[PDB]
């Protein structure tokens, strides 16, 4: 009945359709500041305040802004904590390893091109004789690369100037979203996936029987709100797959835009999600 109930839905969208945008009193005091309109990359997209990614504030960033906000949903007992962001631009590439220095990530998933169909989505915020460039206060070195097609798996290593510390950070970008519409290939999603469960896994391994906080992961796209939520709404709803859990994917989705604003903006962003459920179904 479940497979055939996701499968015959395949009436979408009227669901999707049907879902509020965003939360109906949200506050983004911060975010309409219009010193930080410019570190907005799409200005109708921004974070609520009270969940934000506050930055330590600095002289040019007084207050720590960075468009990006934390998700975070508990699945039963399994808690998960993403931090959603958009595309850095050329001048929030500081903001953006800041940001991933201060909370911890070891773990960024790109769900994008830089840039597609002539138009920018994101800046080459991770270097291109020379492997190493200096963002700010972060100089990130790229040691090594592993092109899967669909998806590319890139071993940074990011020093924090100041301090001399270093860690790896995994950037794990998926390549095969197309100029308009979604992948024809379910199977390489879903495989980009599996890359992602892989290399967190790997990342927390010394976590393993601690009571230590889990890191959150990067998720970004262009906006931060399109393919970001296809694939943190993907991952929660495999899991409530796995584990046979009481929750529907539009509920889910209500979820992550109390969160986030605008997650998944397209139907055949939506259907898709729904493409990658079945596929994973079909797997198993």
């Amino acid at each position: 009945e479940r497979f055939r109930t996701l499968k015959k839905k395949l009436m979408v969208f009227t669901e999707y359709e049907q879902i509020p945008k965003k939360k109906a009193n949200g506050i983004f005091s911060t975010a309409a500041l219009p010193e930080n309109a410019e570190r907005s990359r799409i200005r109708e997209v921004v974070p609520y305040e009270e969940n934000r990614v506050e930055l330590i504030p600095t002289k040019e960033n007084n207050t720590g802004y960075i468009n990006a906000s934390h998700i975070k949903v508990v699945v039963g007992g399994a808690e998960w904590h993403y931090i959603a962001t958009q595309g850095p631009l050329p001048h929030t590439c500081h903001d953006f390893w800041q940001m991933v220095w201060e909370q911890g990530v070891n773990v960024i998933a790109m769900v994008t091109a830089e840039e597609e169909g002539g138009r920018t989505k994101s800046h080459r915020y991770w270097p291109k004789k020379h492997s190493s460039a200096t963002y700010g206060k972060f100089k990130v070195t790229t040691k090594f690369r592993t092109d899967s097609v669909c998806y590319a798996t890139t071993g940074l290593k990011v020093k924090h100037l100041l301090s001399g510390q270093e860690r790896t950070v995994w950037h794990l970008q998926y390549t095969d979203w197309p100029d308009h519409g979604c992948p024809e290939d379910v199977q390489g999603f879903l495989s980009y996936l599996e890359e992602i469960q892989s290399v967190r896994r790997h990342t927390n391994s010394m976590l393993e029987g601690t009571k230590n906080r889990h890191p959150p992961i990067v998720v970004h796209c262009s906006a931060g709100v399109g393919r970001t939520g296809v694939l943190i709404l993907s991952e929660l709803m495999i899991y409530c797959l796995e584990h046979n859990e009481k929750v529907e994917v539009p509920m889910m989705l209500r979820l992550l835009r109390e969160q986030r604003m605008f997650m998944i903006q397209t139907i055949a962003q939506y259907k898709f999600v729904y493409q990658v459920l079945i596929q994973f179904l079909q797997n198993s």
